[PDB]
């Protein structure tokens, strides 16, 4: 038992990480068949950054102002295609650590893994949310642009995400592979709002489950709620509401505690009334909600 | 910026675990040159489990009752060795995706990466400390034995730790790769006490440098401290004394932030004699103790 922040594996993604450098500006590429994915500021410099022309800045480039870095090998660059805000390198070699991949657009409160990259090299690797407002809170320092963010079905990679930029708060802010922010953010250097963040309530549910499991029952009450009474207090305490489809998403939970999704509504319901009085919750003081249902299915059950 | 646990990339160990059975058990096992190792409960039933003759047990078997696969592959066992707590089954091939690689004894204190598989599959990654008291709070299912801890230097895969078995309060303990139990275990199915546990001071100090580097500034404090005076509020709240060597390994976060170490115990001092009062440093309501000064170093530089 126990449980953790659990990643999925990066070895079928250490296998794609190539380092894209264009004048002065390095950065993380994925390299999958004889195409290299990376954010289009490549072409930036530091000037560009305050309010760039991508369209103008492209043209000034050609296929020999991209050096793409293998481990030691150089991939010569013979296309080049801007995807909004990605750029797609056509290389002479096709990767042959490509795996078994699939390009998906992630929804609010759902997570991926970050393979973490520095020059084309992992560094290291974690487990995010999407916020509900298309933020992340992640660890990113200058060179980890172009790191993506995955899931693994056995043979599958799924690529949901590729790293842009950090906001004003320290939240982060990416594109899916076809190079579409998540949220209402653009590929500049100016101060951008990303709006009131709230708390994924079904995730927090599920995370509630994952402790019953691991034997924190303290905060069971004999109590059940409507959907509607939960709503109207979670709305109160800033919780993204709970629809039939989060409960009917629940439910592989309920069945291994044999605690009703609703009773655990009402357990959720008096926490935020009540708040914890000074006692934890697999060990935290807080409620988690970066915890997918799925997630703790993964952990807790296989 | 932010701050998040994390995991060395897997790839390099996903290269060498493989699935070992001996007859009704199957668990994990670490393929290194020609060379499985894997934990030697492997060889027993569940009636065995409760008080074994490891000795007599590996006795009753030969190569053949040793199933090793790598993916689809069937490896030839040709060989068997028992050290301490771990079987090396010898094999008719070298692993091709072996890394470099050592066998280390981390420390108290010290983090590694543990990739948790089942049917010598990896299915995931996660961050540990060692415990004061030599357990880690792991997540493990069975199947799970056989799991690897780990750090890589550059190239390098220091391998440090292997999973064995959970204890009766929830958390997890294992051995090093040449099979010696991190702390007053053995592998038998019978409760075990790791006794009092404490905080690893040295890491707190590092995860608060963390938070100032992520400008989670309002717990700094005009005053600074002595070592004895912080150590003397230590032993109250069954923290790890701070020794010379702890603030010689703090330095270089120090050199970062521009804190003096013992400004920075001092905002601790406070904090233990004040609690937080449910505020929060890097979004945590209680102290982090499970992040080393390396591991606040290579995240935040
Ligand atoms: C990548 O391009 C990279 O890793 N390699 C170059 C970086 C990664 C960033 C920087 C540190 N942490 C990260 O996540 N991305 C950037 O530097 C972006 C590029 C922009 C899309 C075009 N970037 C450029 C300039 C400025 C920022 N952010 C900030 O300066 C902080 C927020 C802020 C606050 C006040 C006013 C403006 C901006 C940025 O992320
Ligand atoms: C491995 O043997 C394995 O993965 N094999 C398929 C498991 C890993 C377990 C599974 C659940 N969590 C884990 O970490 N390890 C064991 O099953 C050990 C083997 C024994 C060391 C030789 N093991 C066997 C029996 C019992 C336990 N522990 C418990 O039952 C919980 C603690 C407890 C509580 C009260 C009284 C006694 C023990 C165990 O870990
Ligand atoms: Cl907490
Ligand atoms: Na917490």
């Amino acid at each position: 038992s126990g449980f953790r922040k659990m990643a999925f594996p990066s070895g079928k993604v250490e296998g794609c990480m190539v380092q894209v450098t264009c004048g002065t500006t390095t950065l993380n590429g994925l390299w999958l068949d004889d195409v290299v994915y990376c954010p289009r500021h490549v072409i930036c410099t530091s000037e560009d950054m305050l309010n760039p022309n991508y369209e103008d800045l492209l043209i000034r480039k050609s296929n020999h102002n991209f050096l793409v870095q293998a481990g030691n090998v150089q991939l010569r660059v013979i296309g080049h295609s801007m995807q909004n805000c990605v750029l797609k390198l056509k290389v002479d070699t096709a990767n042959p650590k490509t795996p078994k991949y699939k390009f998906v657009r992630i929804q609010p409160g759902q997570t991926f893994s970050v393979l973490a990259c520095y020059n084309g090299s992992p560094s290291g690797v974690y487990q995010c949310a999407m916020r509900p407002n298309f933020t992340i809170k992640g660890s990113f320092l200058n060179g980890s642009c172009g790191s993506v963010g995955f899931n693994i079905d056995y043979d599958c990679v799924s690529f949901c995400y590729m790293h842009h930029m950090e906001l004003p708060t320290g939240v982060h802010a990416g594109t899916d592979l076809e190079g579409n922010f998540y949220g209402p953010f653009v590929d500049r250097q100016t101060a951008q709002a990303a709006g009131t963040d709230t708390t994924i309530t079904v995730n927090v549910l599920a995370w509630l489950y994952a402790a019953v499991i691991n034997g924190d029952r303290w905060f069971l009450n004999r109590f059940t709620t409507t959907l509607n009474d939960f709503n109207l207090v979670a709305m109160k305490y800033n919780y993204e509401p709970l629809t039939q489809d989060h409960v009917d998403i629940l439910g592989p939970l309920s069945a291994q505690t044999g605690i009703a999704v609703l009773d655990m509504c009402a357990s959720l319901k008096e926490l935020l009334q009540n708040g914890m009085n000074g006692r934890t919750i697999l060990g935290s003081a807080l409620l988690e909600d970066e915890f997918t249902p799925f997630d703790v299915v993964r952990q807790c059950s296989g």
